[PDB]
């Protein structure tokens, strides 16, 4: 198991343009195209990630070349916030590539928001912080995707993606 594989399960893999859990215009592996609600805009941000007019559609290979960028992006972007930095530098690989999931799912700004879990994570308190995790929008709306992250956290292994 390693970031990509765990992204993988979580997010599927789909050719087509496709409603992501929150309605929002979504392809390849979890890559959100717009929140507009036009599908025309979403087909507009599609050929300007690819490079060639899709139609709304792609091969494989170019969803996992969006997969690519998107979790580089993610990584980065944890190492350019201020608040995710030294909780990503405070945690061993496995918890490091929960982190990563859920700032690919919601974003740097939203998981920053995640203040007293952040704090339970750097403190090591893994049963706490998988309590507090889950007092979430986040948990009530994806419930089983973040009892997966969640274990991650708590236990370091991946017991729950084997
Ligand atoms: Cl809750
Ligand atoms: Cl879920
Ligand atoms: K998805």
């Amino acid at each position: 198991m390693n970031i990509f594989e765990m992204l993988r399960i979580d997010e599927g893999l789909r050719l087509k343009i496709y409603k992501d859990t929150e309605g929002y215009y979504t392809i390849g592996i979890g890559h959100l195209l717009t929140k507009s609600p036009s599908l025309n805009a979403a087909k507009s941000e599609l050929d300007k990630a690819i490079g060639r007019n899709c139609n709304g559609v792609i091969t494989k290979d170019e969803a996992e070349k969006l997969f690519n960028q998107d979790v580089d992006a993610a990584v980065r972007g944890i190492l350019r916030n201020a608040k995710l930095k030294p909780v990503y530098d405070s945690l061993d690989a496995v918890r490091r590539c929960a982190l990563i999931n859920m700032v690919f799912q919601m974003g740097e700004t939203g998981v920053a928001g995640f203040t007293n879990s952040l704090r339970m994570l750097q403190q090591k308190r893994w049963d706490e912080a998988a309590v507090n995790l889950a007092k979430s929008r986040w948990y009530n709306q994806t419930p089983n995707r973040a009892k997966r992250v969640i274990t991650t956290f708590r236990t370091g292994t991946w017991d729950a993606y084997k």
